């Protein structure tokens, strides 16, 4: 954690084009996992990059784990590669980023009680229920988790610019709410 | 069979439409934290309904702590006495609710990983970053924190009925990912 936000995880969905039969893919893709009773989705996995993919019987695929849009764009292609070879006529289509989670550390203790009262229609602070303050930004639609230590978590960004811009908006507020 | 959300805290803001000499009323009230160099307003209080109250010279006050819309309103009336009997135009008026937070326990661990990766549209989940899963409802505007133990926190409702509404709509989802 440093002052500059760094993305932690990226979730993207790829539409394969065709409906799959999960049993055959779990029975041909050398690296896969299936549990129809517990969850209707073949959980595949790869190393370059380390992303996990959830292939659903509708062609819809959800790839998590990448730290960059290049890696989730890359990884997604390769997963489509893995099923194509098995036999189905899948094709990398409509890659859409679903959510991005990032973090940073302003490096100074913050008065969550003061920020909660001041930015009252945005914040919530119930220490006995959750340690952090939940801040709901309406633009960009980001939900920030702010901890008494200075740690920050920005969840919900549909694209990289929103994580960075959300921090620009909150920083000068936090810096005005540090202790002492 | 009933599982229903309880109200943990209601933050209300009501205005005693009249100017208030904060030094004075802090004096009389005596056990009211009024202090220089910081926050210009008097912090009142009461044993029951156990609520804290930030009174501002702008005639406005923000009462916190009430576990119910009626108790708040009640604590909102108590305060316009301690600062009325002291000859003042403490006119109780425009009472508004700023936020309502609830909590609930479904009593079955949840498979958050499955919820998040199939509901990434709303869910934010990073076990190495923060505890729990963040779910953002669009209708009604509510942010729910869901933990593995099955305890959930509902925040941001401006009205009571939205807590029940939010939980009534997410419960079937949580039952689907109930870890057995």
């Amino acid at each position: 954690m440093g002052i500059v936000p760094t993305l932690q995880n990226i979730v993207a969905t790829v539409t394969l084009g065709c409906r799959l039969d999960l049993k055959t893919v779990a029975l041909h893709a050398r690296n896969a996992e299936y549990n129809p009773k517990r969850f209707a989705a073949v959980i595949m996995r790869i190393r370059e990059p380390k992303t996990t993919a959830l292939i659903f019987a509708s062609g819809k695929m959800v790839v998590t784990g990448a730290k960059s849009e290049d890696d989730s764009k890359l990884a997604s292609r390769k997963y489509a590669r893995i099923i194509q070879k098995i036999g189905f006529a899948a094709k990398f289509t409509d890659f859409k980023i679903q959510n991005i989670v990032g973090s940073c550390d302003v490096k100074f203790p913050i008065r969550l009680e003061g920020l909660a009262f001041s930015h009252g229609t945005f914040s919530s602070y119930e220490p006995e229920l959750f340690p952090g303050l939940i801040y709901r930004m309406v633009k960009p639609k980001i939900v920030l988790l702010i901890f008494v230590s200075g740690k920050i978590v920005l969840t919900g960004a549909k694209q990289r610019e929103e994580i960075y811009q959300a921090f620009e908006a909150i920083y000068p507020v936090l810096s005005e709410f540090r202790k002492m």
